[PDB]
């Protein structure tokens, strides 16, 4: 049968790689974009907001309903985060210590807590295939003192995540665990986090603490030295990235996995991604543009709907407009990953990145 | 249960409270009718006919069991006719006496709306209350533009009546509402009302409002338009509205409401409270341990504080807007219940004064 977790590289070019991740529920073609999973009403894997799901409707409720695969109507692999991002983005509502993170008690007495052990337990109840270690996304900007103490605490939490993950045979035999590298924008702290994660051992290694307002120039600079610190024979996950040009540049620096809310956030805010850069469909230039959102896109929206139709739908307050924008953006992101995977296999990825950026920045939509 | 039976239990001024009895349940009036969604306290929900015929299509919904199966909702459902999209999407339409033809899509598909096709689609959706195919006259409109538009809509209202009665299954189990037009002009409103009464309908909706006219102008049109409709029939104000808009509209004879603001506000960081709307994104709520509203009985206010929702939206968690949306919908139903209670008690005039006094002071 299919293996638990097997990462093989089929072709390389520079620091970029293309290949597959084999799991019991399907194959993940890398470099991969992993869209946000939703409740049931082309991607290889979807994600679940662990913090969101544990509050609504609850990890135990999800488990009794059959798991996220039953909850989201998705039989392919699923990855869940650990909540370490919400440890930072919601720090004002948290009491934090070495044991874990305790959130402010609710008006009904209910109180939620996150720890390396509880996070893995929740991710097991959700039935996810790829588990993220409980970490802390260090805020940006952060002093070298604040970044060091946070990264060091996160590495202590990473070891407890490893132990808690291995404490369940059912989870350790069917799922995979990813360590998350921290260190903010500092090379030395990044090397300490990578060394700590490798000594513990993980099926995959994620680069955390980025996509928090640092800018692409700073993000690329951190990727330049951070990704070579991770085990080459293991997949590399850049959390929170990103824009199409962010993804292309990140693949050029050794990243194999991506997640981002921009396709949905842009689709709900009137922005569509095209090969000629992003477009604001609300602009009057599209009032009578009879072309689809993107001339090359093969998604269902571009085969039927014009820019003019979508422009007037959003102007008229029809939520169908944002759904088509969202539907296009998600499919466009998968088409970007496919073109990236193709170009690495052909040995023409460096040419693709140049041609992509040239046309994506000219904005000749 | 009867097909459609509207009875008034208590009156005060032009305001009324009562029930609408249908084969699938009872609708307590004055009623707010939230926007129905696909399955994942209101008496009736609505379905965007124009949206549903495009996604996933009226025929697909019919084969799935109808909107009651589609939305997991066994209670009554009301569907609009598309007459609003005739105006809001007029740039993509070719309009004539026969109906409205939308611009052909990139796959050759073309959609058309007419009094006959609209009623057929609403039958395919399996809705319990059908709206006549009309045209929401744009605002502002010249008296010439409003007259031709209203008269066209009344010819469409008659064809809607005939098409509705052409199906025994629909005519014996559903209801048809006529829609009054005339923009902001009294004489044109009287012609539309007279025309709709000569045709005959189970209910009468006040259309062509909530299109940017302002509350003062909207109330002024309601002052003379609602008394033109049959008193023994329900009155539906389409698109209204804000909480104070609803209270003022009930004061002028409206029994039914629909509005996207509870969802539009919940997604844009605005929550409705008895002390007026609040912008949860303001820093004053960063540590406000109180719920969104002190009196609200919804699930969100029993568990979540203003501080928690404020930080969720600030952190980009979509759960924040869901709680805001859930509260706004439940708050709207609590407003209708308090209105229905006060009419039954004979103290509605006092409620309207007390509501506006506290709602506009903004002492949240
Ligand atoms: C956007 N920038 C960005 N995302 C990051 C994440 C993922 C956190 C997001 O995963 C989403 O669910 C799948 C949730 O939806 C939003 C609201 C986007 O937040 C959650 C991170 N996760 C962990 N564990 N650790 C990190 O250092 C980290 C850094 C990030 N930077
Ligand atoms: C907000 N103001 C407003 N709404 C009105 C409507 C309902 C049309 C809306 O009903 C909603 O679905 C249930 C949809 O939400 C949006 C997207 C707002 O549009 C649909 C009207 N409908 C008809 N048939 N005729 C009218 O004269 C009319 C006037 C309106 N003024
Ligand atoms: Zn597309
Ligand atoms: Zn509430």
């Amino acid at each position: 049968d299919r293996p638990r977790f097997s990462f093989s590289i089929a072709a390389r070019e520079g620091k970029a790689r293309t290949g597959t991740i084999e799991m019991k529920r399907g194959v993940i073609r890398t470099p991969a974009f992993m869209p946000v999973g939703t409740a049931a009403t082309g991607a290889d894997i979807i994600l679940g907001n662990t913090y969101h799901l544990m509050l609504r409707p609850g990890a135990e409720r999800i488990a009794k309903l059959g798991g996220l695969h039953s909850f989201m109507g998705w039989d392919r692999p699923i990855l869940t985060d650990s909540g370490g991002y919400q440890v930072m983005s919601l720090s004002s509502l948290t009491k934090q210590s070495e044991e874990g993170v305790t959130f402010k008690s609710h008006l009904d007495g209910s109180r939620h807590m996150l720890s390396p052990e509880r996070s893995i337990e929740i991710q097991h109840l959700l039935g996810s295939d790829i588990v993220m270690a409980f970490d802390e996304c260090t805020p940006y900007p952060a002093t070298p003192s604040r970044a060091a103490s946070s990264m060091e605490r996160s590495m202590r939490w990473a070891k407890r995540s490893r132990d808690a993950f291995d404490s369940r045979k059912e989870q350790a035999e069917n799922a995979a665990l990813f360590g998350i590298q921290q260190g903010s924008v500092f090379e030395n702290l990044r090397q300490q986090s990578a060394d700590a994660l490798a000594e513990i051992g993980f099926d995959g290694y994620a680069v955390g603490g980025l996509a928090v307002g640092e800018g692409q120039d700073e993000m690329f600079r951190v990727l330049d030295f951070s990704v070579p610190m991770l085990p080459d024979d293991k997949p590399h996950y850049l959390m929170g990235v990103g824009k199409p040009d962010d993804i292309v540049g990140a693949v050029e620096r050794g990243i194999d996995m991506f997640d981002c809310v921009l396709p949905t956030r842009s689709g709900r805010n009137g922005q569509a991604f095209t090969w000629d850069g992003p477009i604001n469909i609300r602009n009057a230039r599209f009032s009578e543009d009879l072309k689809p959102l993107d001339s090359e896109c093969h998604c269902a929206v571009c085969q039927k709907w014009s820019r003019a139709y979508i422009h007037h739908l959003i102007r008229a307050g029809e939520i169908l407009g944002a759904m088509l924008m969202t539907e296009h953006n998600i499919a466009f992101y998968q088409q970007l990953m496919q073109k990236i995977r193709d170009s690495i296999s052909e040995g023409r990825f460096s040419q693709f990145a140049q041609d992509f950026r040239a046309r994506y920045f000219a904005r000749n939509s």
